[PDB]
């Protein structure tokens, strides 16, 4: 079998299981550990998944519960991890993980352990430890074992391993892989050793709700707006409702993470939970997001017009890549106004746009899982998944 983990938001977790899926239809008995957030996600696609540690989503957690990446609670998280992944990792021919730290240090101990190969995957160019200097590489190691060297190092010497220093070297490995889409997110010409297998995408086959689907067919296309795991910017329900009505437009507000919600009994609003992204930005005029990686991505891919707001991160990022790229419009800061977004809109909703969006859609692949496939077919055989990459 194949083990696949994380410990992260939607983004980080969307791309494993897009990779557990795929590997299941190429005949590998793929599974996972993932945070409880996910049950739901993994079960539609007939992906098994063992439940590990506390809820990413605050809004999972009870109230004044401290998230997994919460430096007070490290020590229990390494602890949870060494104590769940032992039964799913048992029959594993290799491991591959991205997201939280101490969580993936604590995989990879037991991939150590078991002598099978363990892979880390970041899900943008700017994450990559060859992206960052060595002064910084070497704070990362200096603050990882710090905080939780102890406990991991407790953990390794009770199945017998020696202790390991150089945390952030060990979880994310000295070349992990690259899972992002190569022209979203371009890798440097003299970066020979990372391999980039573009983004891991899971072919969406979820109908889209009743409720969506005669909202869509009621009327003309909507513009999307969604803020994805992360926050929303103050007012954010009310600014972008009034702003794409400003531009004639009716409006598919996602709730998030964040739980957005209507601002008034207008018909021309559809409040979303979870939704086939694939299916319906094909179907909407433009898409305002954070951009959010896999976010940005599956819009990319879509073909819609964008209007990226970035939060956080890596999210400024994919805002700029979207505006060089010409698909989208970055705006100008993470709080818009009416004004502003009704102007980033207005751009955004021009024949022109539309029609570069389309055609940059044709040049984003889809087949990433089968570069990482491969990949591992190669680490375990340094059978079913041999004859079915042939
Ligand atoms: O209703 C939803 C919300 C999210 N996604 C997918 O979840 C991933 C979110 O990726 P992103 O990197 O933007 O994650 P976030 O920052 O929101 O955690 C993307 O593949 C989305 O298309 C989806 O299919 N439907």
């Amino acid at each position: 079998g194949v083990l696949i983990t994380g410990c992260g938001s939607r983004g980080d977790t969307e791309p494993l299981v897009a990779l557990a899926a795929r590997l299941r239809e190429l005949g590998a008995d793929a599974r996972m550990c993932l945070p409880p957030d996910y049950v739901e996600r993994c079960a539609e696609v007939g992906v098994p998944m063992v439940p590990v540690g506390r809820a990413v989503r605050a809004g999972a957690r009870e109230p004044g519960e401290l998230p997994p990446g919460a430096a007070e609670v490290v020590t229990e998280v390494v602890a949870e991890w060494f104590d769940k992944v032992p039964a799913a990792i048992e029959g594993c021919d290799a491991v591959v993980t991205t997201g939280l730290l101490p969580a993936a240090v604590a995989v990879r101990s037991m991939a150590e352990k078991l002598g099978i190969p363990y892979r880390y995957t970041v899900l943008s160019p700017d994450h990559l430890p060859s992206e960052q200097s060595q002064a910084e590489r070497d704070m990362y190691n200096q603050g990882a074992d710090r905080l939780f060297g102890d406990a991991v190092n407790s953990h390794r010497a009770s199945i017998g391993l020696p202790p390991v220093e150089h945390l952030y070297d060990y979880g994310y490995t000295d070349q992990p892989w690259l899972a992002a889409d190569p022209v979203l997110s371009p890798l440097r010409p003299t970066d020979l050793g990372t391999v980039q297998t573009g983004a891991w995408i899971l072919p969406d086959q979820r109908p889209l709700s009743a409720e969506l689907e005669g909202f869509l067919r009621a009327g003309s296309p909507p513009v999307y707006v969604g803020f994805g795991s992360g926050p929303a910017p103050a007012e954010a329900a009310r600014v972008a409702i009034e702003a794409v009505r400003a531009q004639g437009r009716r409006v598919v507000l996602s709730s998030g993470w964040a739980g957005l919600g209507r601002i008034d009994e207008g018909d021309d609003c559809l409040v979303v939970g979870e939704v086939n992204h694939q299916v319906l930005f094909g179907r909407v005029a433009a898409v305002v997001h954070h951009g959010g990686a896999g976010t940005t991505t599956a819009v990319t891919r879509a073909g819609a017009p964008q209007v990226v707001v970035p939060q956080k991160a890596d999210q400024p990022y994919y805002a700029g890549r979207v505006a060089d790229l010409g698909v989208g419009v970055a705006h100008d800061g993470p709080t818009p106004t009416v004004e502003s977004l009704s102007a980033a809109l207005a751009t955004a909703l021009t024949p022109g746009i539309r029609a570069r969006a389309a055609a940059v859609a044709g040049t984003i692949r889809t087949d990433g899982t089968t570069v990482a496939a491969k990949l591992l077919l190669e680490a375990i055989s340094r059978a079913k998944l041999a004859a079915a990459l042939e």
